[PDB]
């Protein structure tokens, strides 16, 4: 019942529902055991990558990778920065030796700026591509500037951005990923809690929110759906959209995750009152 989107034009047919950001822990028992549930679920996406500062045990995830590889859509992202081609050649080579896999589906720059050597870069991601290192490559960015530049050079098929109802800063720039046939991947859809049953912290805001608008804007938006399946179902329905990584502590919230997403879309109704009545705020930084 997980359906499943093809990540910009790459061969890449990823579940609407990724997985990532977990500390399996420290037993392997139990993170197999974890990851077996996941894959059960129909989520063939993930991204062992740190989102929100956690990532997932590369170890873990390849010692469960065990026997079906090929069914799985694996990313992974690239202390000393060091921004060279030989850097962005390296570093993968070490998650596939801890992953026991020869190649990486998606690989993602994350801490771009415009200031990087672009084309050393993009070079060294065409050569891994060339070699079969990896599939394809994306960036994680909140950057325009940092966008604009790799879809008008790079063969790019994804980023990576945290975008919700309470941050719809993305937006703006959809039109112009979707004319480059290249999807967005979601973190954040959930907005940290703040689009669920957790209370919001009191005096706290979110963005260009006050905590009073966030109290108001949960009390106005449609209420025939829980808030954390509006939440996921609004970052679902824009087709640029491929995959949305949802938060998760324990099994049961990656359940509670799939159920959401396999929910029925929003209409126009709801998705046109979402739009009217939660803040559409724009990127104040690094736009060019
Ligand atoms: O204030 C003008 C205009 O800005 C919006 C943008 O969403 O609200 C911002 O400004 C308010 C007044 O300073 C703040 O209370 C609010 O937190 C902030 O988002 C609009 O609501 C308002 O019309
Ligand atoms: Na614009």
């Amino acid at each position: 019942h997980m359906k499943k989107r093809q990540l910009g034009t790459s061969d890449l047919h990823v579940s609407e529902l990724g997985f990532g950001c977990m500390s399996l822990g420290t037993d392997e028992t139990k993170a197999r055991r974890i990851m077996d549930e996941v894959l059960e679920l129909g989520i063939n996406y993930l991204d062992t990558a740190d989102l929100y500062n956690q990532g997932l045990n590369e170890q873990f995830v390849g010692k469960a990778l065990k026997g079906r590889r090929q069914d799985i859509i694996l990313a992974t992202k690239v202390w000393w920065w060091d921004p060279s081609k030989a850097y962005i050649k390296e570093a993968v080579k070490d998650s596939l030796r801890r992953l026991q896999t020869d190649y990486i589906d998606l690989y993602q720059l994350h801490g771009g700026t415009i200031d990087d050597p672009i084309d050393e870069t993009i070079e060294a991601f065409e050569e891994l591509k060339q070699e079969g290192v990896i599939r394809y490559y994306g960036i994680s960015s909140i950057r325009p500037n940092v966008i604009k530049e790799y879809l008008k050079r790079s063969n790019i098929v994804s980023i990576m951005m945290q975008y919700s109802i309470l941050d719809r800063r993305p937006e703006e720039w959809f039109p112009l990923i979707q004319e480059h046939g290249v999807s967005v991947v979601v973190r954040g859809p959930v907005a940290r809690g703040l689009l669920s049953r957790r209370p919001l912290p009191e005096g706290e805001g979110y963005l260009n929110y006050r905590y009073d608008e966030l109290k108001l804007l949960r009390e106005s938006l449609p209420t025939d759906r829980p808030l954390h399946e509006l939440a996921l179902q609004y970052c679902l329905a824009h087709d640029v959209v491929a995959t949305v990584a949802a938060g998760a502590s324990s099994i049961d919230q990656v359940k509670a995750n799939v159920q959401a997403v396999e929910a029925t879309p929003l209409t126009a109704e709801e998705r046109q009152h979402i739009q009217k009545l939660a803040k559409a705020a724009v990127y104040e930084q690094h736009r060019e």
